[PDB]
């Protein structure tokens, strides 16, 4: 009830702890820092400004800047202007989705796509609401 | 199933987005960065010796090392490293914000619906941890 908030916090912590570990090598192979990939996956969504990324993240603006340039030095992301992803950066995101999808299947081998449908409908609606709140200050 | 993973990925991204904005003013008011707040947030649960404090985040040796102490000074942390009273009070405040907003956002839902939501995230989390542990 405010216990769901905690669970949700724990659930997220776990996904990060897992995704981190699952993506270690690939990040090494790319030269990437964890916080850098999360920017790449953050842009995997479209294109954002360095303030947007800092404001959607909540870390020191300088740090976001230090990671945004390193991605342009590595040709992982390009510019419009705004900051898009480069193809090099895409094959990455693509190599990520592939590792994610392999494990997600194990853990969801025995589910009911109908069970899942309703649950997702409830989330898209919560997601919709979270976004509206965010825009207003 | 890739679209299911994209959504969860996005879903999370917003939650994180939103929590940041919603706590910014209060974290600034306590003089701490967001990153110092999960450090407290992880301790809202337990108390931890550096290793495990990093065992969840999994980032740098220095990132952990130069935020841990800051907090003792701000006086919201103790060493082990457990919460301090001022720290305990911060969380109380943090939980307020989060709960009112989450409530007033789920309010029109049939507990039955939300419950099946949590039950499917629990099964999913149960498998993650188990899998995590298998490294
Ligand atoms: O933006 C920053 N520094 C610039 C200028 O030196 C950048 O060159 C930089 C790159 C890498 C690192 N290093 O710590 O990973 C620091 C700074 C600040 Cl984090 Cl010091
Ligand atoms: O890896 C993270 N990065 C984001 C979360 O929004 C970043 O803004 C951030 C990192 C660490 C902490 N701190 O509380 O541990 C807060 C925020 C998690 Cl906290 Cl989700």
């Amino acid at each position: 009830i405010e216990d769901h908030i905690s669970f949700l916090e724990k659930f997220i912590n776990d996904v990060n702890t897992l995704t981190a570990k699952l993506l270690k090598d690939l990040q090494t192979e790319y030269g990437i820092s964890a916080e850098q990939s999360h920017v790449l996956n953050m842009l995997s969504i479209e294109a954002l400004t360095v303030g947007q990324i800092t404001e959607k993240q909540g870390v020191n603006k300088a740090a976001v800047s230090r990671r945004v340039k390193k991605l342009l030095n590595a040709e992982l992301v390009k510019l419009e202007k705004i900051i898009k992803l480069s193809n090099k950066g895409k094959k990455y995101i693509k190599e990520r989705k592939a590792i994610m999808s392999h494990i997600a299947s194990d853990m969801t081998s025995d589910f009911d796509s109908k069970e899942i449908e309703k649950v997702r409908q409830v989330l898209e609606i919560i997601d919709y609401r979270i976004q509206s709140y965010t825009s207003k200050l």
